């Protein structure tokens, strides 16, 4: 029953559902099929950044997932999100493992947001034991070795199966209204992303939802940890 | 019971409490009793501004309350504020009115905070009647054309007696942390204070506290919304 | 080479322009790229409001005025292809045969490559300000506004004038190895005329770095064009 | 003369000249006589970050500089710079080595300044530095776009750094620092940097400065001087 738009970090094609056949990033509304996607090249062990805008003027969700010295992925949808989503919102990062898995590992993330002006901005380049500024859903943690880990990873630092986990940010944004001339909103992240098998399972996602927004039962795997099927 | 650090805007001098005999600005550091003060020229009627600042170098609370030509009113205190308060915090504006009154409407609000980055910033330069990122204790409401009021006002726009209200932004912030290098806060709001009668009371304040604070039992007219007794 | 978000308050029909005040995306002539109507409100607070980034490669602005709808216009360029990897912005306005006052009240930009920032807003003008480069009749400080056109001492806009403001610093506009690259730029201002009859308009501009006002940009050119074409 | 006010991060102790005998950190009005000073446990080769602010309304120049897992050095002087510094200044880091040497490479450098009177402001970041960096002002020996850094001292191409260098990057626009008729006004200044040295008393040391629009190194200030002063008064 939640609203979801997201920005997805798809390290598994799901093909029976949609993925096409390699690695991808996507933009997600009300789905976990991807509205549009683009090919990635994620690099395992490798510290990588995402970067997600979008205003009103344009309407036009779009995202770019880089590494150090490697051509970036870029992705973009036209949507007016006053279409999508509740006039207020949280945003969060979610991520989820399967048969198989990963680190999402979350080393800093940034979020500004304007209505013309109201604005709130945030920034986090080091996470701590007791975030009271992060709603933490699920499996995921923060402070071991400052960072958020979304997902389970045991003392070893071995990333485990079958595990969700989100960070909400605690206030809510006011993400569009009516009245306003431009609303934008901007938000950056870096992750690290390492599996010890050779086929790493399942994505990093930012998204967007209504404030009351919990992860589904079942969302494990494919399903991100944002949506309860994958219609 | 609430740990309170605000710096006041006191428009009716309870001589009787300590109050110097004058409208003045106050540094409060878990009392009503300011451990500083400075004579504050109040304009009836006038749109004033107030900026709030605090580092961890310095360790001093600073506050500059001003009107567009005249002089403006400062006052310094040396507190640090790792001994005072807890390392998460909300932050607030309150007021109230007694046997005496006025309006106390809010305008604009902005805040940052810094921990070495961690940040927050937040502004508001229009209130909404649903305003979600903010928690409005007692008799604050928003949307009145645009504007915060912190106490009541009739719908002929005269304010009331025995009030008292607040407004918390809705996400803790970080005030301190003992592995950080420094850690900084700055507020500013804007304010709009009539009184019909000579006379207004009681006064607005920018506060700090405890993240589940809310107003005290009792707490109209001298105590700010801020205090439970006048210890 | 200029681009431009012209505030186009005279229809120049003999030019391209169409027969309604209008905003425009200019990139290298006064013949806009894209145009879109503007009801301009003589004597009113305006604000614009002119956005770009490297991902979608689209230069967008909007402009408005409090309780009235705004006027938008978006145009798809590349400014890897237009513009040197280092400019200077600023903001530009003319009269002619008519006139009006191009106050500026407010000017603020940000830009952005990869993370390298500037970021400059001014609010108030002073007498003496040394950040900017004021060309032509521009001039500052008067109750604390940029007057990018001539005004008399008790307000009256003159003909045939033309002046402009560019920010000190050089801007890094875009860099081939970027990941991503943005800009944003917003103004307040007051058109005012004693008539209807308004021109010319205001622009925000990025340029090359030591660009100048050409020879003859009075009116139509709003500052920023040598010829017509 | 120019006017300079600068928090200088002192690596090699002048003890004939008033430094303290151990690296420092201090406070420069006018004088590489620093007014203030605190002992700072320099690392050698080991990335640190300097912090320095300022408010009107206190009015009081602080700095804290730190390396990861160590304490920071800080320092504060109480001084009100409408009475020093023309209202209009730039903005700048500078950097000198002597007898001893060291690496005096910039790996990031961010400002913003503010005035009320609702505000105008100013805030540069610079993360990379670039080869042709048109908005800054490269004086002596100082080179942008090896390793995206900025070098504001001589270094070799095996990366040794060289003695008798001096070295300073100026931001492009002129900042306006105060005003009569303002409120409050407030600046910051961060910046991340490397001192690597072969010797065992590294020299000379960085400084971020503010000074007149038109400031240049001075002769003669190599070494101890720090790319500041044109004397040791
Ligand atoms: O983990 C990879 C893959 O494994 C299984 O098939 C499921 O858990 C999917 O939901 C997931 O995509
Ligand atoms: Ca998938
Ligand atoms: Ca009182
Ligand atoms: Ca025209
Ligand atoms: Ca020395
Ligand atoms: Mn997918
Ligand atoms: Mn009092
Ligand atoms: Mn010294």
């Amino acid at each position: 029953a939640d609203t979801i738009v997201a920005v997805e970090l798809d390290t598994y094609p799901n093909t029976d559902i949609g993925d096409p056949s390699y690695p991808h990033i996507g933009i997600d509304i009300k789905s976990v099929r991807s509205k549009k996607t683009a090919k990635w090249n994620m690099q395992n062990g490798k510290v990588g950044t995402a970067h997600i805008i979008y205003n009103s003027v344009d309407k036009r969700l779009s995202a770019v997932v880089s590494y150090p010295n490697a051509d970036s992925a870029t992705v973009s949808y036209d949507v007016d999100l006053d279409n999508v989503l509740p006039e207020w919102v949280r945003v969060g990062l979610s991520a989820s493992t399967g048969l198989y898995k990963e680190t999402n590992t979350i080393l800093s993330w940034s979020f500004t947001s304007k209505l013309k002006t109201n604005a709130l901005h945030f920034m986090f380049n080091q996470f701590s034991k007791d975030q009271k500024d992060l709603i933490l859903q699920g499996d995921a943690t923060t402070g071991t070795d400052g960072n958020l880990e979304l997902t389970r990873v045991s003392s070893n630092g071995s990333p485990q199966g079958s595990s969700v986990g989100r960070a909400l940010f605690y206030a809510p944004v006011h993400i569009w209204e009516s009245s306003a001339v431009v609303a934008s909103f901007e938000a950056t992240f870096t992750f690290l992303i390492k599996s010890p098998d050779s086929h790493p399972a399942d994505g990093i996602a930012f998204f967007i939802s209504n404030i009351d927004s919990s992860i589904p039962s079942g969302s494990t795997g494919r399903l991100l940890g944002l949506f309860p099927d994958a219609n």
